[PDB]
């Protein structure tokens, strides 16, 4: 892949340059404007320290927010909505639901699954990707 995979591999210093897939880093790479949720979530996920309140479950594209209202705030804060609650997040998640990027997998503790398969946009293979993030799927 010659996508954001090796893009970060040579760089990792785009915009939100913290994690494997930094939020504004992919936002600037693809040009989603003022960040895009799944790319912001990717930051927190592809970052091992930030992976805390949003960890992958291990294999395949699936992740889980540990303080999902907080994680909402995270997303909102970057869009001038610091009081972002899960619903406001879920509204955004619904925008990505339509693009088939995010399916809010209910029943689980705020687990969303990347129904777009980011292997095509990122190049990072799901297994390898989370594996480098030292993913801790147990929330708190």
């Amino acid at each position: 892949k010659g996508t954001f995979k090796d893009y970060v591999r040579d760089r990792a210093d785009l915009n939100k340059d913290k994690p494997v897939i930094p939020a504004a880093a992919l936002a600037g790479y693809t040009g989603s404007g003022p960040i895009q949720l799944w790319q912001f979530l990717l930051e927190l996920l592809t970052d091992k320290s930030c992976q805390s309140f949003i960890s992958w479950t291990g294999d395949g594209w699936e992740f889980k927010l540990s303080d999902p209202d907080e994680v909402a705030r995270r997303w909102g804060k970057r869009k001038n909505k610091p009081k972002m609650n899960y619903e406001k997040l879920s509204r955004g998640l619904r925008y990505y639901y339509d693009k088939n990027i995010i399916h809010k997998t209910a029943g689980k503790r705020y687990v969303y699954r990347f129904v777009s398969d980011l292997q095509s946009l990122l190049g990072y293979t799901p297994e390898e990707l989370h594996a480098m993030l030292d993913v801790k799927p147990d929330a708190d």
